[PDB]
DNA sequence: GTACCTACGGCTTATGATTCTTCTCGCTTCCGGCGGCATCGGGATGCCCGCGTTGCAGGCCA
Protein backbone atom coordinates (compact mmCIF):
# COMPACT_ATOMS: atom_id res chain seq x y z
CA UNK A 1 0.00 0.00 0.00
CA UNK A 2 0.96 3.64 -0.48
CA UNK A 3 1.33 6.32 2.20
CA UNK A 4 -2.44 6.71 2.68
CA UNK A 5 -3.59 3.20 1.78
CA UNK A 6 -5.14 4.02 -1.61
CA UNK A 7 -2.81 2.39 -4.18
CA UNK A 8 -0.61 -0.69 -4.56
CA UNK A 9 3.17 -0.91 -5.02
CA UNK A 10 4.94 -4.10 -6.15
CA UNK A 11 7.39 -5.31 -3.53
CA UNK A 12 10.04 -6.58 -5.97
CA UNK A 13 10.19 -6.53 -9.73
CA UNK A 14 10.11 -9.76 -11.77
CA UNK A 15 13.43 -8.92 -13.40
CA UNK A 16 15.62 -11.06 -15.65
CA UNK A 17 18.97 -9.25 -15.22
CA UNK A 18 20.92 -8.89 -11.94
CA UNK A 19 21.14 -5.09 -12.03
CA UNK A 20 22.92 -5.13 -8.66
CA UNK A 21 25.88 -6.87 -10.31
CA UNK A 22 25.60 -5.17 -13.71
CA UNK A 23 25.44 -1.52 -12.61
CA UNK A 24 25.45 -1.44 -8.81
CA UNK A 25 24.96 1.60 -6.61
CA UNK A 26 26.75 3.80 -4.08
CA UNK A 27 24.71 4.60 -0.98
CA UNK A 28 25.43 5.35 2.66
CA UNK A 29 23.26 4.45 5.65
CA UNK A 30 23.19 6.03 9.11
CA UNK A 31 26.07 3.78 10.17
CA UNK A 32 26.75 1.73 7.05
CA UNK A 33 27.97 2.38 3.51
CA UNK A 34 28.18 0.44 0.26
CA UNK A 35 29.92 0.70 -3.11
CA UNK A 36 29.75 -1.84 -5.95
CA UNK A 37 31.61 -1.55 -9.28
CA UNK A 38 29.74 -2.30 -12.51
CA UNK A 39 30.41 -5.46 -14.52
CA UNK A 40 29.83 -6.97 -17.95
CA UNK A 41 26.54 -8.70 -18.70
CA UNK A 42 27.94 -11.57 -20.77
CA UNK A 43 30.35 -12.73 -18.06
CA UNK A 44 27.61 -12.50 -15.43
CA UNK A 45 25.35 -14.69 -17.58
CA UNK A 46 28.25 -17.12 -18.09
CA UNK A 47 28.85 -17.29 -14.34
CA UNK A 48 25.16 -17.86 -13.68
CA UNK A 49 25.10 -20.69 -16.22
C1' DG B 1 14.25 34.55 -15.32
C1' DT B 2 18.58 33.78 -12.48
C1' DA B 3 22.16 29.95 -6.79
C1' DC B 4 23.15 29.03 -1.75
C1' DC B 5 23.64 25.88 3.17
C1' DT B 6 24.25 21.13 5.92
C1' DA B 7 23.56 15.54 7.24
C1' DC B 8 24.50 10.59 6.49
C1' DG B 9 29.68 7.70 5.46
C1' DG B 10 34.90 6.49 3.36
C1' DC B 11 39.93 7.81 1.16
C1' DT B 12 43.14 11.40 0.06
C1' DT B 13 45.94 15.66 1.33
C1' DA B 14 48.13 19.57 4.14
C1' DT B 15 50.37 20.77 8.66
C1' DG B 16 51.82 20.76 13.59
C1' DA B 17 53.20 17.85 17.78
C1' DT B 18 55.70 13.81 19.87
C1' DT B 19 58.94 10.22 20.67
C1' DC B 20 62.49 7.24 18.55
C1' DT B 21 66.76 7.22 16.51
C1' DT B 22 71.07 9.05 15.70
C1' DC B 23 75.04 12.79 15.75
C1' DT B 24 78.16 14.85 18.78
C1' DC B 25 80.75 16.36 23.22
C1' DG B 26 82.72 15.32 28.33
C1' DC B 27 87.22 14.75 30.93
C1' DT B 28 89.14 11.22 33.19
C1' DT B 29 91.15 6.87 34.60
C1' DC B 30 92.41 2.36 33.80
C1' DC B 31 94.00 -0.68 30.64
C1' DG B 32 97.29 -0.78 27.90
C1' DG B 33 101.89 0.78 25.66
C1' DC B 34 106.70 0.89 25.97
C1' DG B 35 112.00 0.57 27.58
C1' DG B 36 115.31 -2.69 29.74
C1' DC B 37 117.36 -7.28 31.54
C1' DA B 38 118.05 -12.30 32.54
C1' DT B 39 116.32 -16.35 30.60
C1' DC B 40 114.91 -20.33 27.76
C1' DG B 41 113.71 -22.40 23.79
C1' DG B 42 115.14 -22.20 18.98
C1' DG B 43 117.91 -21.98 14.13
C1' DA B 44 122.10 -23.59 11.39
C1' DT B 45 125.66 -25.88 10.63
C1' DG B 46 128.78 -30.83 10.61
C1' DC B 47 127.42 -35.73 8.73
C1' DC B 48 125.09 -39.97 6.72
C1' DC B 49 122.15 -42.80 4.55
C1' DG B 50 117.56 -43.77 3.30
C1' DC B 51 113.66 -41.84 1.87
C1' DG B 52 112.13 -38.00 -1.17
C1' DT B 53 112.73 -36.48 -5.87
C1' DT B 54 112.95 -37.23 -10.66
C1' DG B 55 113.63 -39.52 -15.70
C1' DC B 56 111.20 -42.89 -18.63
C1' DA B 57 107.73 -45.81 -20.05
C1' DG B 58 103.20 -48.00 -19.49
C1' DG B 59 98.05 -47.89 -18.90
C1' DC B 60 94.11 -45.19 -17.92
C1' DC B 61 91.11 -40.73 -17.99
C1' DA B 62 88.47 -36.26 -19.66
Amino acid sequence: DNYDGTEKIPDVMPTKIPNLLVNGSSGIAVGMATNIPPHNLTEVINGCL
